[PDB]
């Protein structure tokens, strides 16, 4: 028993984090087979970031003036590319601890694990969710970038995202492995409007079957609703719209607590119009939506 | 800018990570140097846990009959002993991937993360307080015994828990790696009373601090008071009293944000008596405890 914000072991992605210089820049680099993979604005200066040419910029740069180290050994560097927002470093060694791994573009509401690094060195790691909004609520600070989000199935890293950049409302921006951003973001120095934010409604009722699970009853109600009635509720307080998608989702959930979706819908309703009352959930004083139905199950099961 | 509950990169400890089964019991192993750790309880069968004597049944077990296996590959056992709670099982072959280490036994109020197992397989990563009443709040399933609480220091993995048991009340008890229990606690499957908790002010204090270096400063207040004065309102709610020990600690954070950590006491009294109005700091609704100043500093100066 017991309920966390639980991030996915770090160790596959720690052995593919590198450090890459170009001028007076450093960030992280993202190591796999003979690849390198780094935010392109690497190659901005202080005035460059305002408004950079990034073609005009690469254009400047030699496979020579990109320096990558793993730990202390230094990669030579043998091509270099630009895909989108990051940049493609062919190195002439394969990275031995590359693990078996895929390039995912996540959905919104979905969650993944960020190994937060610093000159390519990882200082720790914590689960996030991609907001509907296309931002994620990370940890990140100067020298972040670079640093990556993932999952992992079995023995399969599946990365979705590349951390780029902190909007000046303190929320995080960045790319998919082929570098094409989350959301409508571009990577200049200009202020950036995120969207409205929404609450991911399958999640926080995922979350709800994992305080159920976990002995955390209280809230539970002798109402019902229906997908149309609870969603009018949804739309007054900023949560997604639940779908039959998302029920369907929830299906195992509700097969392991004998709790129909349409009942879970009703207690949420009712905590969203009523508040918490001072009570906590799964030690939350607020209603969690980083949790997918995938996670709670997972957590709940002791996937490995 | 951001807070999470960050824990550490969890690679090392996942490479020392092994399977330990006796007769019909499977739980987790620490394999370090040539020597494998696990709760002794590993022995038992389901008449036994009631209330074993493990010396007793320790005598019936040969090295043979200890079966730990690391990913794959077979270890063979060639010794075997009892210290406190924890087996420990020499093995001909020294892990190879055992980095730097150090077995401490940590005090109650600090942090560490700990990297939850099933049949010697990690399954995820999350950061925990070793509470006052030292339980901790995990999330642990049956099997994930053996898991291990560790801190990283530069490239030396301290570990200081090892997971034993849950009790009815749905939190964790466990022992230091010399299989010492934290707490009254003992390996026996009978009701335990764990301790009154309270909250770890220092704790609170620190993520003030964390809030106000991250633009939250709604709390921060025109108001002062003496450590006395604090002191009668954090026993009123439960909470630790602040000593000037902890004062010293929280130093740093108050030089960084130049505010006197007897102000920050005032805003945490106000806070305390009067709630939060339903407003959030750090994105959370209560008071959080589970980081310290140290752990505050490192997040926030990109400790690697
Ligand atoms: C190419 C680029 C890089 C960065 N760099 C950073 O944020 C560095 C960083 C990352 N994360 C946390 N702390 C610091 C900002 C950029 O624009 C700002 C205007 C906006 O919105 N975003 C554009
Ligand atoms: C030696 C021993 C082992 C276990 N095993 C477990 O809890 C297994 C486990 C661990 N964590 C989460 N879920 C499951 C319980 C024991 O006593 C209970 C009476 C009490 O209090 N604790 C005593």
């Amino acid at each position: 028993s017991g309920f966390r914000k639980m991030a996915f072991p770090s160790g596959k992605v720690e052995g593919c984090m590198v450090q890459v210089t170009c001028g007076t820049t450093t960030l992280n680099g993202l190591w796999l087979d003979d690849v390198v993979y780094c935010p392109r604005h690497v190659i901005c200066t202080s005035e460059d970031m305002l408004n950079p040419n990034y073609e005009d910029l690469l254009i400047r740069k030699s496979n020579h003036n990109f320096l990558v180290q793993a730990g202390n050994v230094q990669l030579r560097v043998i091509g270099h590319s630009m895909q989108n927002c990051v940049l493609k470093l062919k190195v002439d060694t394969a990275n031995p601890k590359t693990p078996k791994y895929k390039f995912v573009r996540i959905q919104p509401g979905q969650t993944f694990s960020v190994l937060a690094c610093y000159n390519g060195s990882p200082s720790g790691v914590y689960q996030c969710a991609m907001r509907p909004n296309f931002t994620i609520k990370g940890s990140f600070l100067n020298g972040s970038c670079g640093s990556v989000g993932f999952n992992i199935d079995y023995d399969c890293v599946s990365f979705c995202y590349m951390h780029h950049m902190e909007l000046p409302t303190g929320v995080h921006a960045g790319t998919d492995l082929e570098g094409n951003f989350y959301g409508p973001f571009v990577d200049r120095q200009t202020a950036q409007a995120a969207g409205t934010d929404t609450t991911i409604t399958v999640n926080v009722l995922a979350w709800l079957y994992a305080a159920v699970i976990n002995g955390d009853r209280w809230f539970l109600n002798r109402f019902t609703t229906t997908l149309n009635d609870f969603n009018l509720v949804a739309m007054k307080y900023n949560y997604e719209p639940l779908t039959q998608d998302h029920v369907d989702i929830l299906g195992p959930l509700s097969a392991q607590t004998g709790i129909a979706v349409l009942d879970m819908c009703a207690s949420l309703k009712e905590l969203l119009q009523n508040g918490m009352n001072g009570r906590t959930i799964l030690g939350s004083a607020l209603l969690e939506d980083e949790f997918t139905p995938f996670d709670v199950v997972r957590q709940c099961s002791g996937v490995t």
